[PDB]
Parts: C-alpha cells; sequence; structure tokens
C-alpha cells in the first residue's frame, strides 16, 4: 500500500488508479480486476 488512507495520501507510478483502501497500481488486482476505485 502507497495511496490512499491506508498509507496517508499517496500515489503509485502514475495517475493510474488507487484502491477503495488506497492500493494504486496500473496491471495487478487495483488497476484491472480487483479493488479498483478511480480506475479499472
Amino acid at each position: 500500500f502507497q495511496c490512499g488512507r491506508q498509507a496517508g495520501g499517496a500515489r503509485c507510478s502514475n495517475g493510474l488508479c488507487c484502491s477503495q483502501f488506497g492500493y494504486c497500481g496500473s496491471t495487478p488486482p487495483y488497476c484491472g480486476a480487483g479493488q479498483c476505485q478511480s480506475q479499472c
């Protein structure tokens, strides 16, 4: 975890997506199929 409230307030690689808890990604179960809140 790096993004969201699960960590505080950050982002992963680029302007991808950030999971409900605070898990940002662009390919794992955060951006594709998992817990995508912003983008999937």
